């Protein structure tokens, strides 16, 4: 059910912080980034980040784009995470249904303090018995389509083995 997403994320929320906040962070870090993969759909995110052209490409494309993708996002957010492992976790009770209820989104209260509180909005669906996410937002704004324009122009310039090796290249 549409409230089984809301119970996993909070338990998804409580693992990531319990490890972050419960070892050296040397290895902690790589423990938690471990434990949240497999609840990310990275093949659906890669979809949004790249838009249109995701449709186009072949499965050999597709499959080197995500993989390149999830490596560039772990990179990216990894010590965020860690800076902010002492956060506080409210997930809001009730989430959001769309996509005729394919779409599972759980909206969640993060505080750190001397901050004020950010909505963060995870967009799941059902995958067996646990929901997986593809889609992350941060204040209303997507850590995933943001980079939707950047990729795009260099889909337009250099197609879409030009992003792959791209991105392949930012992920030294
Ligand atoms: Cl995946
Ligand atoms: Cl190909
Ligand atoms: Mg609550």
């Amino acid at each position: 059910s549409p409230a089984d997403a809301v119970g996993q994320i909070r338990q998804n929320a409580t693992q990531v912080l319990t490890i972050l906040k419960s070892g050296d962070a040397a290895s902690a870090r790589p423990k938690a980034e471990a434990y949240a993969v497999p609840y990310f759909d990275f093949q659906r995110m890669t979809a949004l980040a790249v838009g249109n052209p995701w449709r186009t490409a072949s499965d050999a494309q597709k499959q080197a784009l995500a993989k390149e993708f999830q490596t560039l996002l772990i990179r990216t957010y990894s010590g965020t995470m860690l800076k902010f492992k002492n956060a506080t976790v409210n997930v809001k009770d009730n989430p959001i249904v769309n996509k005729g209820g394919k779409e599972i989104v759980v909206r969640a209260e993060v505080g750190i303090p001397g901050q004020k509180p950010v909505n963060m909005d995870f967009t799941t669906y059902q995958s067996g018995g646990k929901y997986r996410t593809y889609n992350v937002a941060i204040e209303g704004t997507s850590l995933v389509t943001v980079y939707r324009n950047q990729f795009g122009e260099i889909i337009k310039a250099k197609g879409i083995d030009g992003l792959i090796a791209e991105l392949k290249a930012k992920n030294g």
